[PDB]
């Protein structure tokens, strides 16, 4: 639609890193959960550092059955060699991120992730660094658009991703600073005659000047 | 339609702790300033963020930047729940203003409505944006959260701290990068220039590709 919260987030056909055919996003986020995330420019640092990291954490979202899909205005030729100053700077061996090549922008334009500064060397416009969070339902969950000058927080994305799958499935809702493993706020319209059938642990209850009972904890 | 690079409009609206208008221009001028969602007042998670920002504001102050709340509901709505939010906080006072948009008018605009949250009367609600503004009106960062899940408040601080530095130094933050660690001097800046913008030494990184873009600053 828009691409804001709850659209459905468009498929489309790239050339891609590492492989020498045609790349298809739905093909390859079939009834999974999938981070797309773009960035400025390949042979950058801040680039360098941010791939490096999602390199060592991919084996933490695909155990979650999550695809991490790389996203920028450079060519393929430029992916694969760049991902070679990524396993060197992130003492990695084995690559296994897709980087979508969109060098015609057509993608880039469509999805509303250009920076406000960032240009190639040929003076052409460069993404941000965007992150799209996507059901298995093909779902816009959430979107985050970082500048080229700011770097990404990487847990914070693996930290989003756990609390998204949980709330899919359960009818809690992550509260503030929440990690996995905290006690989570059972969603306010919930009614007290439904609680047993959804928890098997106590919910905690915290009285508010207010009086409303909305203030519910549950450690799950 | 409101992305990276754009002027955050200008807006009047009714908030609480004032019964005047709040007119946005007017509360931003020379200020950055960090305009956040919540669907609604009343609700769990709202509660803990709100009680943390609550907590956090004069780390916000010191930094020049202005935080204003915003949700679909009415003025004595928000009045009321400040009240809880303070308990659960246990804060003696309350000064971030929360913007009523109780038509919707703001909410569509600003394109934030939750794909699911509609309060007591069957209406849709937002969802948990953050729009960071700069004193020029630029929005230089975006984040939109669902109601589902509660925003990270350190993280809207460090972002806020790397949107700062970068404006005026000629560096861009890594991953993960806090305030006090290296930061990565911008790939166009040359050899001649490095000297004028950095008093302490420049560490770099050979890379295979023997590009000479990965360098480490410390300020």
């Amino acid at each position: 639609m828009g691409y804001h919260l709850g659209a459905t987030f468009p498929n489309f056909t790239a050339k891609a890193s590492g492989i020498d055919g045609d790349f298809e996003l739905y093909k390859y986020i079939e009834n999974s959960w999938a981070i797309l995330f773009s960035h400025p420019n390949d042979f950058t640092p801040v680039c360098t550092t941010e791939l490096a990291e999602l390199g060592k954490m991919h084996e933490d979202f695909l155990k979650l059955n999550c695809k991490l899909i790389g996203f920028s205005c450079n060519s393929k030729e430029s992916h694969d060699k760049w991902i070679e100053d990524i396993k060197y700077y992130g003492k990695l061996n084995k690559w296994e991120i897709p980087i979508v090549c969109d060098e015609s922008r057509e993608l880039a334009n469509k999805l509303k992730i250009m920076d406000e500064q960032e240009k190639d060397i040929t003076g052409l416009p460069l993404t941000c660094r965007c992150l799209f969070f996507i059901s298995p339902e093909k779902k816009i969950k959430a979107t985050v658009l970082y500048p080229a000058t700011t770097g990404r927080n990487a847990h914070e994305i693996l930290r989003v991703l756990k609390s998204l799958q949980l709330t899919y499935t359960t009818p809690v809702a992550t509260p503030v600073n929440w990690n996995e493993g905290d006690k989570c706020c059972v969603i306010p319209t919930l009614q007290d005659d439904e609680i047993s059938k959804h928890f098997k642990n106590e919910i905690t209850k915290v009285e508010m000047p207010s009086k409303k009972k909305y203030l519910r904890f549950v450690n799950l």
